[PDB]
């Protein structure tokens, strides 16, 4: 059995928005948390992500083909370990957000080696730089299949010189939302299902933005909880932004689908 035979790169989920429907953003959204999760570490019924600490970088990342009706392709990569994207290729180009540490730079080597075109941009990810250089909040910027469509081809015309950085970081903040965010909570996924369902472009609410901001909260509050009950309140808010607590997880299982690791499983 003398020749080994290697896989030649990271896992691929497919997603097109030409004939999107909810049924097949649903299962999109399934397969790419059947990706992350090892189904073996759930904890008050909610799925944790892999331990980054011991990771084999073969199991690091995931890859999200995006399509749309022009047939234009990008492939977002996703990291394991907190659902979110650290780059993407466009043809014979790919480019990474700025790493927020060394070990993160060094994952990220790994990422796309065929490619002739490698960059990094100077910025990171998260959401207040790339609504910075959008010159637009979460808030003002449309999600749905239409703006979907539309970031999957400013993503892809970005090598050829046609994309500029604002339109570029409102794709991402499409993107993100529609694909990481989505994954994480099953809350956020239904707002993408019911956009999908009747047709609609409109902008999140702070209900779905305040939970994109306590994603990392959330999953220490859950991990570090007694029995399930947390020793401070999380505060989250509605969709017409009023605040609420939240004290225990009971409530937060249907609305929350996967967890960064925090702390070993008890
Ligand atoms: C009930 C609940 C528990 C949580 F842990 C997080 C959230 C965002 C919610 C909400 C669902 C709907 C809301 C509205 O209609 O304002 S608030
Ligand atoms: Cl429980
Ligand atoms: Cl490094
Ligand atoms: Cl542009
Ligand atoms: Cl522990
Ligand atoms: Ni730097
Ligand atoms: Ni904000
Ligand atoms: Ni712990
Ligand atoms: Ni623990």
């Amino acid at each position: 059995s003398n020749a080994m035979i290697f896989p030649k790169q990271y896992p691929i989920i497919n997603f097109t928005t030409a004939g999107a429907t909810v049924q097949s953003y649903t299962n999109f959204i399934r397969a790419v948390r059947g990706r992350l999760t090892t189904g073996a570490d759930v904890r008050h019924e909610i799925p944790v992500l892999p331990n980054r600490v011991g990771l084999p970088i073969n199991q690091r990342f995931i890859l999200v083909e995006l399509s749309n009706h022009a047939e234009l392709s990008v492939t977002l990569a996703l990291d394991v370990t907190n659902a979110y994207v650290v780059g993407y290729r466009a043809g014979n180009s790919a480019y990474f957000f700025h790493p927020d540490n060394q070990e993160d730079a060094e994952a990220i080597t790994h990422l796309f080696t065929d490619v002739q075109n490698r960059y990094t941009f100077a910025f990171g990810g998260n959401y207040d730089r790339l609504e910075q250089l959008a010159g637009n909040l979460r808030e003002n910027i449309e999600l749905g299949n239409g703006p979907l469509e539309e970031a999957i081809s400013a993503l892809y015309y970005y090598s050829t010189g046609g994309t500029q950085l604002p339109t570029l970081a409102r794709s991402f903040i499409i993107c993100i939302q529609m694909i990481s965010e989505a994954a994480r909570f099953q809350y956020i996924e239904g707002e993408m299902r019911t956009r999908i369902r009747y047709n609609r472009r409109s902008a999140p609410d702070p209900s779905v933005i305040t939970l994109e901001n306590s994603w990392g909260r959330l999953s220490t509050a859950i991990q570090e909880s007694n029995q399930g009950a947390f020793a401070s309140p999380i505060q989250l808010q509605r969709r017409n932004g009023s605040k609420f607590s939240v004290y225990d997880v009971s409530i937060l299982i249907p609305i929350i689908a996967l967890m960064v690791y925090r702390c070993a499983p008890p």
